[PDB]
């Protein structure tokens, strides 16, 4: 039989990791029922054996960013960005993805800094800007989005420009934007996720700014991809361990398609030790019942 790279997850604690849906630290773990909303984020999606899904890409600093060049909308402070690919090359809308990698995956107004990156002429050319992901002008899959800013002159036409997100005004974590605008349809989405094993609920990796919940920390996406360790079954059994005592706090299923479930009924904001981390223990069959959480 073939001997393949052993699967592992990072040894980073929750607070040492970052949300995969916005460039901010994770703050804590949360579990609760999810039958009343559709959980289909497009960022923070990756299989355990290293296949990226939806709009998921590797770099934490490219999460919810946009890149390209802008054209002034005459008589307004607003600008249309004509998107580039992720390396700054020609955007190619025929790729089978929902949108440019790193595109935001929730409806809301994201504020940030829009900056010209080349041939500044000695000017900073960075300005506060906002992009509304629910707006009719939000058409990243078509290759353009619209920003509101406080200038009408400062951005030179035909010069590379980048948006770095800073925060969200106020928004709907679970509602995907219309990547191609009104009366369109989203295409090539990573699938919705749900707990199908009775007594199980999804485990969310949660930050603030409202809650923002992801299915995998960004560092897990990066680790899974970099390692590309093959899966031995549909479910990897992880233990959350506290090295300060050496004891297991709880166990959970890391599903091969890239999400986590725990045995619990109801909302529970987990209380974890500062140094606790996840440890891969074994691959299990489809009949493994987890030890109860809390
Ligand atoms: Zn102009
Ligand atoms: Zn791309
Ligand atoms: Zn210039
Ligand atoms: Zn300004
Ligand atoms: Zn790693
Ligand atoms: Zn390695
Ligand atoms: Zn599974």
């Amino acid at each position: 039989e073939s001997r393949t790279k052993p699967f592992t997850v990072p040894i980073l604690t929750v607070e040492e990791m970052t949300n995969s849906r916005f460039p901010i630290p994770l703050e804590k773990l949360f579990t609760g029922p999810s039958s009343a909303f559709v959980v289909q984020p497009q960022n923070g999606r990756c299989t355990t054996d290293g296949a990226l899904l939806g709009t998921t890409q590797l770099s934490p600093v490219d999460i919810c960013t946009f890149r390209g060049d802008v054209t002034h909308i005459a008589g307004t402070q607003n600008y249309t960005m004509n998107l580039a690919s992720q390396n700054w090359n020609n955007y190619d809308p025929t790729e089978e993805i929902p949108a440019p990698l790193g595109t935001p995956d929730f409806v809301g107004k994201i504020q940030g800094v829009l900056t010209q990156t080349t041939r500044r002429d000695g000017s900073t050319r960075g300005h506060k800007a906002t992009v509304s992901t629910g707006s009719v002008h939000f058409t990243p899959k078509l290759g353009s989005v619209q920003f509101s800013t406080d200038t009408s002159n400062d951005f030179e036409t035909g010069q590379n420009t980048r948006f770095t997100p800073v925060g969200v005004v106020q928004p709907q974590q679970w509602v995907l934007p219309d990547y191609s605008g009104r009366d369109s349809h989203n295409v090539h989405l990573a699938p919705a996720v749900a707990p199908t094993f009775p007594g199980e609920q999804l485990l969310f990796f949660r930050s603030t700014m409202m809650n923002l919940d992801c299915l995998l920390p960004q560092e897990w996406v990066q680790h899974f991809y970099q390692e590309s360790a093959p899966a031995q079954s549909d479910v990897a059994l992880l233990r959350f361990v506290n090295p300060d005592t050496g004891r297991v706090l709880f166990e959970c299923k890391l599903h091969k398609s890239g999400y986590v479930t725990v045995a619990h009924t109801g909302q529970h904001d987990l209380v974890i030790p500062p140094n606790g981390y996840f440890r891969f223990d074994s691959w299990v069959n489809q009949f493994y019942t987890l030890a109860p959480m809390g």
